[PDB]
RNA sequence: UGGGAGGUCGUCUAACGGUAGGACGGCGGACUCUGGAUCCGCUGGUGGAGGUUCGAGUCCUCCCCUCCCAG
C-alpha cells in the first residue's frame, strides 16, 4: 500500500480526502494512510507565529523556514527510510499521468503545502527533493494541490479499482434511459456484440482526442488498427 | 461591496468545508465575498435505497451516475441562479485550464459546477445541459470535486477584497505572465544560508529591480516558453538580458 | 584618470544662516480572525578638514566621493 506525509497550516481541509469516495474508503481499509503535521504545534510562542513579512518590504506574508523545518524533520523521522520531499508549487514540473505513474512508485511521500505568497527560499533548498505544480495557474495554499496529486496517485494502489488508459481520452458513455431529452442511445452500444461495441469505443477515444486534444496525439505510437479507426474518423469530419 | 455566486452539485458537498472554512477562501466566504452552495443528487434520488450511480450501456469498467437525481440536481441549481447562469461541466475531456482561462472564467458573476463520480457522466446531459469543459490538468482523479474546489479557488483570487492587498494578487506566477521570484523572510541568517543583501539594503528602487530580473531569470530557466511572444519593456529586457548573460558566466 | 552637475538616516524626501523631521526599511515587543495581517516602540543622517558668523546642512576655500558629456 501507500503512506503519506503531509505538511500544513489547515490539515482538516484532508479530511476531504480522507473521509469520502474512493480515497475514504482506501484509508478505511489502511490501504492508504495519511498524517499531517502542522507547522503550528513547532511555534514556541503564545501567537503561534509561522510567518511574517518578506524583507525588502511591499505586500504579503510568507512562511517562516524554522516551523516548517521542524516539522518536516519530524514527518521525516516518523517516515522511515527513504521518505521523499515534495513542494507544492506552481513553478514546480507540470503534472501529468506520466508524472503520476512516477510518482505512484515512492511508498512513501512527504507533501509541503504553501500559503500566502509562498515559503523561503532557503526551506526550498535545504529540505525540498521535487517541486510539482498542478497546472498553469496560482491558488491560494498547497492543500488543494496536494490533495489532487494523493488522489491521482491513490488510483493505483493495488486493490481499489480509466481516461488517459491508451494515452487518449475516454470515449462518451450513455446510461438508462433509453431516450432523454430527445436524444438516443447509439444502436451500436445496443447490439450485444462485445468485440463491434469494442471497436466502436476506440474509434471515438481516438475522435475525440483528435478534435479535442490533437497534440496528444503526437507523441504516441498505434496500432494499424488504431491508425485504421482514426482516418475512418477523420474521412467523417471533413466531408 | 463584490460579491460571486458559485452553485455546485456534487455527492459529498462536505467537502466544501475545505474552501468555505479555511484561508483566504474561507474568510471571503465568511465576509459575503464569496457565496457557494451545495446540491446533493442524493437528496433527489428517488430510489429506496438512495442508488446515484446507473449501469452504462455496452458493459465494462465502472458504473456512471444515474441521471434522473443528476439531472433534477441540475434543474434545481439552474432555476436557483436564474439568468446569467453558466454551467461548467468539470471534466479531463474538458479545456486545460491555466491562468489565462481563469481570468475569463472570473469575468462570470454565476457559475454552476457539475462534479462527476465514477465513470462520469451522460453524454446527454452534457450536451444539453453543460456550457462549457474545463479540465485542471492532464491526469486523472477520482471526482469532480477537487478539480471544482480548485477552479473555484483559482478564481477566488481574483475577486477584489479577497487578498485584502490587491498587489499581492500580482505578485504570483503567470500573474503578469512570469514566474515569481524566490521570497526571504526572517531571520537574516539561518542554517548557513544568507538573504541577498539587496533585500536588506533598504534600497527601494535596487530591490524593486532585482525582484524583477529574478523573475525574468526564473522564467527563462524554468519555462522559457512563457517568454515566447511576451510583450516586455526596455527596463526588462535589459534586465533580462543581463541575467541570461550573468547566468552562463 | 578632460568639461559640466551634485553630496542629508540604508533608500526617498523636507528644514530662513537658529536645535536636522517624514515616509519606507531594519530590529524589538504585543496581537483569543493565520489575518497575502494589525497595533505599539526602538534604531538611524548632513562626506572631511579649514574660514566667515554670536551661530553653518545651508555662504567661502581646499580635500574626498558620486552622476552626466569621447577615454
Ligand atoms: N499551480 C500550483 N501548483 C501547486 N501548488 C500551488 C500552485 N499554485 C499555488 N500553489 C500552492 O499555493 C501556495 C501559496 C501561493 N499563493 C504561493 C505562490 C508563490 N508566490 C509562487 O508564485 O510560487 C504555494 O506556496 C503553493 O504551495
Ligand atoms: N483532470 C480533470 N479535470 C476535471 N475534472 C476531472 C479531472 N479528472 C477527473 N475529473 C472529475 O472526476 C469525474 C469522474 C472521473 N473519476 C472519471 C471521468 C471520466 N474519465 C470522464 O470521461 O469524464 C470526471 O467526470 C470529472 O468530473
Amino acid at each position: 500500500h501507500m503512506w503519506i506525509g503531509v505538511i500544513s497550516l489547515f490539515p482538516e481541509m484532508f479530511k476531504a480526502i480522507t473521509e469520502f469516495g474512493v480515497t475514504g474508503r482506501a484509508v478505511k481499509h489502511n490501504l492508504l494512510k495519511v498524517e499531517c503535521w502542522n507547522p503550528r504545534d513547532f511555534t514556541f510562542d503564545k501567537h503561534k507565529t509561522v510567518d511574517d513579512r518578506p524583507y525588502g518590504g511591499g505586500p504579503g506574508m510568507l512562511m517562516m523556514v524554522q516551523p516548517l523545518r521542524d516539522a518536516i524533520h519530524t514527518a521525516k523521522a516518523a517516515a522511515g527510510e527513504g521518505a521523499k520531499v515534495i513542494y507544492l508549487s506552481p513553478q514546480g514540473r507540470k503534472l501529468d499521468q506520466g508524472g503520476v505513474t512516477e510518482l505512484a512508485q515512492n511508498q512513501k511521500l512527504i507533501l509541503v503545502c504553501g500559503r500566502y505568497e509562498g515559503i523561503d527560499e532557503r526551506l526550498i533548498q535545504t529540505e525540498i527533493d521535487e517541486e510539482w505544480s498542478i497546472g498553469d495557474y496560482v491558488l491560494t495554499g498547497g492543500e488543494l494541490p496536494a490533495m489532487t496529486l494523493i488522489d491521482a496517485v491513490a488510483r493505483f494502489i493495488p486493490g481499489v479499482l480509466d481516461s488517459f488508459a491508451d494515452g487518449l481520452l475516454d470515449c462518451p458513455h450513455y446510461t438508462r434511459p433509453e431516450v432523454l431529452e430527445g436524444l438516443t442511445v447509439p444502436p451500436v452500444l445496443m447490439s450485444g456484440h462485445h468485440e463491434e461495441i469494442r471497436k466502436w469505443r476506440l474509434k471515438q477515444s481516438l475522435q475525440r482526442t483528435w478534435l479535442r486534444r490533437p497534440e496528444l496525439l503526437e507523441g504516441l505510437a498505434l496500432t494499424d488498427e488504431q491508425r485504421k479507426l482514426l482516418k475512418e474518423a477523420q474521412a467523417e469530419h471533413n466531408s
